[PDB]
């Protein structure tokens, strides 16, 4: 595991919402990747990829404010601009064997409703 290398994969994944092409996401992801946000859990690359894809809809501008890399676990704070409003959420990522094993996502109360409907709509 390489600290500089680990930081790139998390940052590049986060970065490619506003920019790049959606569904580009999957290459970083391991096959059994799961994403957790609150009570909800998403399983498999497709589902996690799709989530991310769906999440981009509410992202015009994405900005990574700060990063912490501890062991194989990365913690990121990111700020997103959607139609003139700014909201901040944190992603915590565990990387195993050079591939993402698990993603845990923390979002603002206001955005919980949004997340819930992505869960239903998925």
């Amino acid at each position: 595991m390489s600290r500089e290398e680990i930081r790139k994969v998390v940052e590049e994944m986060v970065r490619k919402l506003k920019q790049g092409s959606p569904e580009d996401i999957s290459k970083y992801l391991s096959p059994d990747v799961r994403l957790e946000v609150g009570n909800y859990t998403f399983e498999g690359s497709e589902q996690v990829t799709k989530f991310w894809r769906m999440l981009t809809k509410f992202v015009d501008r994405v900005e990574v404010r700060k990063v912490q890399v501890d062991g194989n676990h990365v913690r990121v704070e990111v700020e997103v601009e959607w139609n003139g409003k700014k909201w901040t959420f944190e992603v915590e990522v565990e990387v195993r064997n050079g591939k993402i094993k698990r993603i845990r996502l923390q979002v603002d109360p206001e955005f919980k409703k949004v997340v819930q409907n992505i869960w239903n709509l998925l």
